């Protein structure tokens, strides 16, 4: 039919649910994102040790671009002059960018947080963060906020949450005031409040009044331990709008992801598969292994016995053990490809199990084997 | 026809000639090698920063496996137990292995050369070198010799050449005494004699009396300068059997290769494209460039304007400049793939021009542009 014969800026659809868990899609102009989603991290315009085509071969639909490094070198204006981050690095699908503020605090010197933003050895305000993300050509822009250390007293957590909510409104208005950005990208707000239910509620209410395309749970990748993280998620995720994506920033280990999905999270990112891969840790369905251990020196099996990735089709543990011990670049490449593929296969199993109404059983089976 | 409906152990055929230059093929059980050939170097069971499929995509028909690192770690017996070097690293085509002796002298400590071979901090005799190369599963085995430093006095050059010829006979007999090796691999002898015509002649005569599948010109990648290298090649290559391959070990820069082919060399290896690629040097038809230079920070052109490699199809100088300056693994990967592809495209242009009787013109055109 003629009538049957482009993607929207942003459309999140939920296809299936089981308990608090959801599966569906985010459609954007640069592609579809299957949820729950894992985003590999690109630290300085590269997912370390992988060509973009290899990232895509693992199943990733979207990557996270750290802003902090790029705003320093090559610089946001320079990247824009060169055609934007997508062209520059050769990834044509969606990119979510962080605001830059957290890595300023973790990596910079002589930092000072204030109502104007953060200065460091350079000023990064909410408005400038949104502009930088625009210049990079981000598809999902994160509101600029003020981080809360862990542990935090109730007073400190309230102060940084309140400032973050003022910054969320400033971020909203800056994004909306740039027509090309408002029409082509999406903006996510970040819930704060440390581990305190009342502050988490105040933050969710403030963000919902402003209105965002998605809602992150901030402040939980900070050393609190899984029991506490899950306790906070238990009350925090229900506070967010149900019909928008829920993004748990900086999480995490495979079992963290499974439990967070059980609590209503749709999106994840962390450096664990890439960074710990380069350090010799490989993820397997039977738990992580450190490939440098002497027990692998003559092990002809692949990293994981079921994994479908190209690394596991072609190379042995023994070979990868040799490469990592020798400091060879190919060792980093192979470990990273496998680990990112493992994470994507985890997400696929999560999505399929929710779609089939058997996610609770999947989670129990996953844990029993992973922690055996 | 029924009558028309495996490859030999070794068959070198010359399809075309121009002056002293030749083009043709070496057929072996694991594949065909197009000559003149460039062999990427695999230092520790990896061509640094490349999967084998990427090495093959550049056009390489054969790689060089350094023996020295592998005989120490993982060890030759261990590699054999794991199925041999080809299986271990995932390269199923021919591998030429060096003897290990030169890298003992260049990288080891407390070395001592004698009529038994070389001891170091471990003994490596001619017989043990051949055995190690067997355990790795080498397709082209290099005779074990004794290197000559540059400069060398006539007396020293004669002594090491004479010992090398005694070691060449020992290598021949060791190779022949191992039936599986003799039937499936090839053995090359190495001409020595430093820069001295009379010693080069004595060495060629000794090697021809023993008999080898191919003949290397040893001792010329040692700092002597191109004029002197070419002068020695002028008289040395004609001394070798015409109907066998001529291998110039450790050479070299693009213009070294062109001039060596003009003097009758069929095979080459060096670390320049890989090692200097990781250091930021990219080869182009207009000469080498250092991609770290600030002049490339906003240059959207590919590394080379004509190169057919995947790197030049997909990424800019500006991006690769950023990666190398940032110390990113992907920078090493992309520089290395391009440089090895450039070397293979050089070899292809050499082969085609000899096949078409226009190699002299190619060499003159190549130099005029490369040194402009
Ligand atoms: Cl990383
Ligand atoms: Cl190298
Ligand atoms: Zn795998
Ligand atoms: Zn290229």
């Amino acid at each position: 039919s003629m009538v049957e014969a482009d993607r929207p800026r942003f459309s999140f659809s939920i296809a299936a649910r089981e308990g608090k868990a959801r599966t569906g899609t985010i459609e954007m102009k640069r592609g579809v994102i299957r949820t729950p989603a894992f985003m590999p991290v690109g630290t300085a315009a590269t997912v370390k040790a992988l060509k973009p085509e290899t990232v895509r071969a693992t199943g990733a639909d979207i990557i996270l671009g750290n802003t902090y490094h790029l705003m320093l070198r090559p610089g946001a204006e320079r990247i824009a002059k060169l055609g934007g981050l997508h062209s520059f690095m050769g990834w044509d699908r969606p990119i979510l960018t962080d605001s830059g503020g957290y890595q300023v605090m973790s990596l910079s010197s002589l930092t000072k947080q204030s109502e104007e933003g953060v200065t460091f050895k350079h000023m990064l305000s909410p408005e400038r963060s949104i502009e930088i993300q625009h210049l990079l050509g981000s598809d999902i822009v994160m509101a600029f906020d003020e981080c809360t250390p862990y542990p935090a007293t109730p007073s400190r957590a309230a102060s940084s949450m309140e400032r973050s909510m003022r910054f969320a409104k400033r971020s909203r208005d800056a994004f909306d005031s740039r027509k090309e950005q408002a029409e082509n990208a999406a903006l996510f707000g970040i819930q704060q409040g440390s581990v305190f239910e009342n502050l988490r509620q105040q933050s969710a209410d403030a963000l919902a009044e402003i209105g965002f395309d998605g809602y992150a749970v901030g402040g939980l990748a900070v050393g609190e331990g899984q029991d506490e993280m899950f306790r906070v998620l238990d009350f925090s995720v229900p506070m967010l709008p149900d019909d928008k994506p829920h993004y748990l920033m900086g999480v995490g280990k495979p079992d963290d992801i499974v439990g967070a999905v059980e609590r209503g999270i749709d999106m994840f990112d962390c450096v664990l598969p890439t960074r710990s891969g380069r350090n010799g840790q490989a993820f397997t369905w039977d738990g992580p292994i450190n490939i440098r251990n002497a027990r692998f020196s003559e092990d002809l099996k692949p990293l994981d016995s079921e994994c479908h990735c190209a690394v596991c089709q072609k190379w042995s543990r023994a070979y990868i053990h040799h490469l990592i011990r020798a400091g060879e670049i190919l060792g980093a490449m192979l470990m990273t490809e496998h680990n990112i593929a493992f994470y994507q296969q985890l997400m696929q199993k999560i999505r399929d199990s929710i779609s089939e109404g058997r996610f609770s059983q999947f989670a129990q089976d996953f844990r029993a084997r992973y922690f055996a």
